């Protein structure tokens, strides 16, 4: 990504004359009803209603088709399904491939809403879920059951940032259960720093809410599938009514155009911050995929073409409630909020016992408060000064 | 509705200073991340994350909260869940209340995507679906099984327009299965011409895509629940990631403001067209809830406060493929498209055997082509002239 | 029929591309595939070929076509708001040494453009009473270039006798540019160009947008005046954004149903006020006895919802607050044309100050109402509660 | 630091209401709860209190604060596009009998506003070479009111010596209004007001929007000039819609990262072109030897991506088509400032026609490039393929 290999593709993806009609960007076609001039046109649209002919707004307008083409090009897929947000993409992509009696095997570092979908929705529909440590690698083979239908990856993991050995996991799954559907939540890589479908994963899911939108002001999920899995994903998600509005689709395409320049800055700035934290006396551990020594760093170095700006670190103590407020309430530049992927730097704390509660069948291996940072586009020296002032409030 | 009882409420619904901030309409707050100024604010927002405190964009921003308040006021509910479209609202509202082993009882005149969700998604998750004639009334009692969890109504029915006797259905359900969840797709009434929750229905679902948006350019679903069912609907829909974007929420609130004036014109114009069709030698039957003699008209007259503009009629013959094109391809004012509820008049044909295929366990009682009209805001004499020219093409 | 025309205006496949409404094409840069395509676009840069976003995109072209159809014009120029349309449409037709005649009931920003901008640029403005009719001929000077009408007038609602004014202007100065601010009629209740007016200007902000949430001006010109309007407004950089253009087209579709309700409700309110013991006068074009009512009935095809009335006394400051601060449905705000009912007050001397070279003929406090889409009986109850606070 | 300021500019809780970005408040009417609130809003109608949508809503106020911070001004007026900002900012400060001095490299619509609009309103315009520096003093007349700069110049990219120009103006006419079209620098690579310029104008359409899909003008004035700019632009009805204001604020947030890439890529392309046998001259402010390069290096903190070069021959019409019609990555279009690379050609006489009272000093065909965000080696390959089509 630092060699800027993808910048031309990002500028051009999805932009064909039939969508752009003379402008640089696609038109925004807001529609439910899509008009058929003739019965013959209606027949053709019906036959091709999932193949990019205008049929009905739930299937998409020109604006959606342009984004779908862009996502398929950038992630190397056969089709791209769109959803109201990342969590809708995760829940509905899993649901599209399960039936009563099936089993899902999910990394224990999966985003908490993804886990809760499995334990609170799937379980009562007769679909069981089991868990694996993110560094399990080839030893995942022993956890695959005869009814395992879906293997769900997330690399780096949520909050704690562990990087999977995807080649080892995929090879083991294909040896034991070649027909399984392997999915990944590939949001941290923005789908482009880790080419999931080139690794033999079947479906790459993103919260496009994060880096694709890139400005903290739009929510949208995507799922890019290979040819084997596309039709089932497309049609079963459609039966759940999943779609995104045309305007957000436009804004997602628009975010792609600056994604390379943004990601390079997030990488540079966040790694500098991580390197400083890693030498700091008030820091016990830094979890940054690009930082040597972080969990799965060797796999990040081998398998990814760059880093984004989200990472975490563990303080040298667990902050009490009072210390947590003294720390978090008084930052000048970092904002406290959920989500990430924008221009604004963000800070979010989790206590060790909070993380343990969202690591099913596992324990945490740290005792300090875990601080997750999203490093935005501000000057990195200003961000470091803000972090230093925070440390002085809790020293 | 013709007495304009609701016009003031429609103008004012959801408009409180905290949402409007000095303007007439609510602000549009586009957000994923929502910032917590302090740990105390984060705690309060977390506790109240489903109760209208800013927490995270998936739960909503000020713009969503304003629409939700408006919908609860207008439909008399405890809460309103928002979805990417009507079909998402139907599928996810049903899903929110079922588990493996349950049974759904659905009118055989339900919108086809609603039926297909049941037969193609629910069945493989261990949830069975049975069917009932829309005029079954009190005799629905005999179809309720010990595992019937959901009774799903749609009045008027899709395409064929049959009106249920909701009081008789509800009373029978409550006598046999008082805990059942009774739902209705109340799109044709725009949630306001039929006050479903006052009839003892638990959840009123709409494709807000239709009359609430009112302009054929925005897609959104709503589900307004009573206090008994709200928390389950809210939390289970949230686990599926269901939401709508802030801009569409704004446009839905904005559509409410003209809904009364629009519906009165749709009623006037469509009933005039229906009355003319009912005397026409090339028409076998008119299906309009407001037309005396139409199926369930007596229930429409008793239970509804007005009509919208969607209805259908049966031609005196089945048009061949060639005649269908001669008829439909040459209208000057009616456009051929799916959906309805806008300012534009629309025409859509279904052959009798097409309808039979979407009437599970039932047959049709007509043999001519079924023409569905959405009567928009054009001058009714111009619409009549367009229909007359169409008749001359097939006489 | 107007309702059918409103639904269909501007909607051609090259703009709608399969949807009911036009696409929204957001653009500055518009791409030319070849040198020849660039030459063709340049030739057609004001004629609906994509050239540069300042001229417009498909979305603008669709709105412009709609406005030309509905108002019977050769072209429609777009502006950021109504005040920009007024100021720039007048400016487009004047130069040092010219004279503008303007009704003394013109919207106050229109007047202030003339006195604060035009005068120092060598363009003089004279004033006339809105009921002058044929006697305007006596005010036409050798250098009169523009005659600027506004019917009904701002706030006080006087309706011109447009046929008499136009005939008198054409007898003296047939080449003069006659303009009207036709906002109250939404350009459709009064077909200005059919009366021989050259340019019909609107604050599309009002009833065309219809929801109090978008600002835009329009000016529809006949064939004689279009090229000068188009090019001189373009030299001032005047345009509207594509999204507001889309919303204006969208507003047209419900304009008929909305206006009929505004007419029905506002005439009922006016008739009730006229009977009320605390009301001295009602200024509503549709109310019998109102100034120029006979021209409204003859020349218009309906009414909108904006009008005013004069109280039977001059409110003190305490009474003004007791009255205005405690309404339940009417909101105090500027503008009008939306679904929300609005109220504003003016003392007589406030109006006299914006009636150049004239005095007012009333002494009570003037109340301007915009009658929105609420139930009229609820609005009447709100007005009655207001009367009780000041009786 | 600029990057931190860009991320944070204009973002205060009263505009953001809990989100990262400002709310979008779409409004004409703004409601007053009481008479007192209306009086307060009226007093503060240009000072960030909600009064009427033509003045702005929260969304506009947030952008205005951001622009004032970033450009170091007392106020920021908003306009429908850059050309509207130029025309209306000049118009705000002139009257019959005044004189404008303008660089002969000004954007052509700016010149045409002066010759086609101002002249007939009694305001004369004289011209100067962009490298005139201190010798501009000899052109200042007793009636010179405005001095209008554009650095770098349009198309040909000449950089003024702003310190020398400003000092010379202030020696003769210290009260003159010095304005600059600061679009190329995005208002942030050249801190115009810190140099003693009174008003910095931008086509925010370019790098502030940054995506070729939104049009808007800005003008940031010092304390001495703000009230006249604000009020006179308002009398012309100048405003931008709330949504475009939001998108402009949003564009600011990535402006630093974008500009650094445009600088890196465009300087690499310029350096390569300068070595190329088919290139006579490169006009890039950052390239050594370019006109006024020493002032760019001294006075600016970076470069953007727009520049031009002169071919070693005058292309025939056939060669122009062979060259321009067959690019794979560069698009032919007007405007610039986005992620897309753009190309346009001008013959020398086309430029001479827009250099008033001057001739050009080249005879080859001039090519203007906007260098976008594509990989620079891909752009170089596209340029090389173009050279091969005309060698
Ligand atoms: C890896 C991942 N996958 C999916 C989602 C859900 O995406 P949506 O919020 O539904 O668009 C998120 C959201 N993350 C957050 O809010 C947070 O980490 O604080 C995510 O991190
Ligand atoms: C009664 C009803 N319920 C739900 C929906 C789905 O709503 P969405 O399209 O997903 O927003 C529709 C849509 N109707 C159509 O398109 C049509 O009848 O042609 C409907 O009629
Ligand atoms: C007749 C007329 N012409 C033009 C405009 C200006 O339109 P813009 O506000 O610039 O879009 C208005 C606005 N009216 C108001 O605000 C008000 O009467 O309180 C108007 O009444
Ligand atoms: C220096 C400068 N100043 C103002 C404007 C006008 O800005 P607007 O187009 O009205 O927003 C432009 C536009 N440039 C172009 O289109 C082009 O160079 O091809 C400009 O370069």
């Amino acid at each position: 990504m630092a060699d800027k290999h993808l910048d031309t593709a990002l500028v051009n993806a999805g932009r064909r004359k039939k969508y752009t009609q003379g402008s640089v960007n696609s038109v925004i076609q807001r529609a439910s009803s899509l008009v058929f001039d003739t019965v013959e046109a209606k027949k053709h649209a019906t036959r091709n209603r999932a193949k990019g002919e205008l049929f009905y707004g739930r299937r998409g307008t020109l604006t959606h088709f342009s984004l779908q083409e862009a996502m398929c090009e950038l992630e190397g897929g056969a089709g791209c399904a769109l959803f109201p947000c990342g969590a809708a993409a995760v829940a509905n992509t899993i649901l599209a491939f399960v039936e009563q009696g099936d089993h899902v095997l999910m990394t224990n570092t999966a985003y908490e809403p993804s886990q809760d979908f499995c334990t609170k929705i799937l379980a009562k529909l007769g679909v069981t879920t089991g868990w694996f440590d993110p560094l399990i690698g080839a030893d995942i083979a022993n956890l695959i059951q005869p009814n395992t239908k879906v293997v769900f990856l997330e690399s780096p993991g949520s909050i704690t940032m562990e990087v999977h050995d995807v080649p080892a996991i995929v090879a083991a799954v294909r040896r034991v259960a070649p027909e399984a559907i392997i999915m990944i939540d590939n949001t941290w890589a923005a789908g482009v720093l880790f080419k999931a479908l080139d690794f033999g994963i079947d479906i790459s899911i993103q919260a496009a809410t994060k880096y694709l939108i890139g400005h903290s002001d739009g929510m949208i999920g995507t799922a890019v599938a290979n040819a084997r899995c596309w039709e089932q994903l497309c049609e079963n998600a459609y039966l759940m009514g999943q779609m995104i509005d045309a305007d957000t689709a436009y804004m997602t395409s628009r975010g792609l155009r600056t994604l390379g320049v943004r990601l390079r800055q997030h990488h540079e700035s966040s790694l500098r911050v991580a390197e400083w934290l890693a030498q700091h006396p008030q820091v016990a551990r830094v979890n940054h995929p690009a930082l040597p020594g972080s969990k799965g760093h060797e796999f990040w170095k081998r398998d990814f073409s760059g880093s984004s700006g989200l990472f975490s670190f563990v303080l040298n103590k667990r902050l009490t409630d009072a210390e947590l407020a003294a720390y978090l309430d008084n930052f000048s530049l970092f904002s406290m909020a959920y989500s990430w992927g924008g221009f604004e730097s963000l800070i979010l704390a989790n206590q060790p016992e909070h993380i343990a509660a969202i690591r099913p069948e596992a324990e945490v291996d740290f005792s300090g408060t875990l601080i997750r940072l999203h490093i935005g586009l501000e000057n990195v020296d200003d961000l470091l000064a803000d972090l230093a002032a925070g440390f002085a409030r809790i020293v």
